């Protein structure tokens, strides 16, 4: 797999700055499902039934700053994220639960930088030239295209969905980037910012 | 393909798939790892250090201790290059923790330590109850259902961007200079996109 996958899963690596609270054991849990090919169950502190028991057959774990259990709920059921920092009371069940052997995990982890994959993106940046050195080190997707403009900006484009952690990330460009595309994560940026504006006091 | 792991899309630095295999090897066979550091005091010399594990955010950076009594430190990935993973012993120490080490003084950062303090409203505060900002922090419940968070701890700039993730359910009580950085990143990235 991944390196970067690999030594956040054997504690080797970590991320810095807040984070989830999240539990060692549960992760323990998982593989060990997983391994024997067994169903799972947990109490899932989320969703519309909070603190309900749900079993799943697990198909993976994707790493990040916040870890996300990737599971199918009952036969019929979609890949779906689970996040780790709402889990608890997990039972390694008794019973055989097989995988799909179609199912890719990191193509799924790649489909989205939230939860929920619903609607991919065509999303394009512009990343102005004081910045432009950076983004042409900068891995905002594993689909992106950078491509260098006439003065001196990087437009960069790429497939995803996710568009609210998408705009928590632009944040972190300043005034360095224009989104070009979507509508829909121009208007998630600004209602953001007027959102916090307001409430700390810019303007 | 049997996976079973992956990583989460999200926006990261570019990281040598190569680099982090040699600091992964080194560690698991408790072994000295060797490169050239780019710039610093020395630019491109080749070092020998210990290596203790990775850290990922805003940069990469390997933890390891250079020479015999040597400190935990930090160095960017993105300067290291011509990896070795050597035939030396090289144990961690006895007390080491890479968390604490992530949560430690100058680990990585290199502003002043201020004590935080933040309030975060009701309709979040579950979530910060659940949340880590950091090891020193104490939790506080108020009368109001909101709760006040208290740490202390250096790196406002990558700070400031965490809080725009928690929306208007944040209020910044200290540092002032925490506010200040906060007001500004917002009215310019405000006025970029077109928001004020």
């Amino acid at each position: 797999p991944d390196v970067e996958a690999l030594v956040q899963a054997e504690t080797i690596a970590v991320h810095a700055g807040p984070r989830p609270y999240e539990d060692q054991a549960v992760l323990g849990a998982i593989r060990a499902a997983i391994k024997g090919l067994q169903a799972l169950s947990f109490r899932y502190e989320g969703g519309s039934t909070p603190g309900r028991t749900r079993e799943v057959t697990p198909l993976g774990v994707l790493f990040g700053r916040s870890n996300y259990l990737v599971a199918l709920e009952g036969k019929g059921g979609k890949p779906r994220s689970w996040r780790l920092d709402r889990m608890s009371d997990l039972k390694v069940l008794d019973k055989p639960a097989p995988p799909p052997q179609d199912f890719s995990l990191q193509a799924f982890a790649d489909e989205s930088f939230g939860i929920y994959h619903d609607e991919i993106q065509d999303v394009v940046l512009r990343i102005h030239k004081s910045r432009a050195e950076d983004a042409l080190r900068w891995r905002f997707h594993a689909t992106q295209q950078v491509t260098p403009e006439a003065d001196g900006s990087v437009l960069v484009t790429f497939r995803a969905g996710g568009m609210r952690e998408l705009s928590w990330h632009l944040f972190t460009w300043g005034d360095a980037v224009e989104i070009v595309a979507p509508q829909v994560l121009k208007d998630m940026m600004v209602q953001e910012l007027r959102e916090a504006g307001r409430a700390h006091g810019a303007w």
